[PDB]
């Protein structure tokens, strides 16, 4: 059970911000207080037989997740809602659009810069990791900022729809996702972890210094049968500006065996996140991320 009153007794909601299938985005304000927020109206699935709407038993998943959170660089719950038809999740207000079109903006990104962003993504999956969740959904666009207009901006991780507490007792296995992103244990009904965002890391990263996805094939199949076997390369026309240290980083996440994948603390210590000496930090300053191409990526 969540909060009864209607919604528009404490908030005066405006604009549309976005909508996935089940959900609605809308502005709002809190009238006691005047701070922005963002309401997010679930629609409830109401009988068992439905494809229509949402469990309640993945509200109710999503909800304790993100009430159990608290860090910068994840999304804030303020307040849940119900009635008859919705679940409304009171968001915190994330204004800055997707840190990719924001970096789509520059001239031009070293390695250096690219890793402080990229740090900002490591800390959020510590902070998540640490508390035995797994996002299961980490791609781009679940990337964002939480204000663009500023000297050094703040990452945000957003939607939680598919995160999960992982129980040491129980195995979880389950197709879900976007095929480009998501883990070969995904896609193969194995059973899932904190490592299937590990990878994702290492797909964002790959997309991050060259503009190419590394397993988008010709077809949904054919991009499963890529992650599948591991069918990635390195190619010049993408990545023959891109330092041996950032190869090693994303070869080391891009791992068909979970157990033998990084772990989200091996990756804060990785010598292209924390160099250890002059010619590591050289390299990376030297570095660019290939420009051209990246604008591309984030133009489709």
């Amino acid at each position: 059970v969540f909060r009864q009153e209607n919604v528009d007794d404490y908030y005066d909601t405006g604009e549309e911000l976005g909508s996935g299938q089940f959900a609605v985005v809308k502005k709002c304000r809190e009238k006691s207080t005047g701070l922005q927020y963002a309401a997010k109206f679930i629609k409830k699935r109401r009988t068992k037989s439905s494809r229509r709407g949402v469990s309640r038993e993945d509200i109710e998943r999503e909800v304790s997740i993100l009430k159990e959170i608290q860090h910068p660089n994840v999304i804030t719950l303020h307040e849940v809602y119900e009635n008859k038809t919705d679940v409304i999740l009171i968001l915190e207000l994330v204004a800055g659009g997707e840190l990719f079109d924001f970096l789509a903006e520059k001239e031009s990104l070293t390695e250096e810069e690219a890793t402080e962003f990229l740090k900002q993504i490591l800390n959020g999956v510590y902070y998540l990791h640490s508390l035995q969740i797994a996002h299961f959904d980490l791609k781009p666009e679940n990337i964002m900022l939480l204000d663009r207009n500023v000297p050094k901006p703040r990452i945000k991780i957003i939607d939680f729809g598919l995160a999960h507490k992982i129980d040491f007792g129980n195995e979880f296995k389950n197709i879900f996702g976007t095929p480009e992103f998501v883990a070969p244990e995904i896609v193969n009904y194995e059973p899932l972890g904190l490592e299937a965002d590990m990878w994702s890391i290492g797909v964002i990263t790959y997309i991050l210094l060259s503009g190419a996805s590394p397993f988008l094939g010709d077809t949904k199949q054919e991009t499963l049968a890529n992650v599948s076997a591991v069918n990635y390369e390195f190619e010049d026309e993408y990545f023959s500006n891109t330092s041996a240290l950032a190869k090693d980083f994303i070869r080391r996440l891009l791992v068909k065996d979970p157990k033998k994948r990084m772990t989200i603390q091996d990756s804060l210590q990785h010598p292209w996140i924390k160099p250890k000496d002059t010619q590591q930090a050289l390299s990376r300053k030297a570095s660019a991320v290939n420009m051209e191409k990246f604008k591309k990526f984030a133009a489709r």
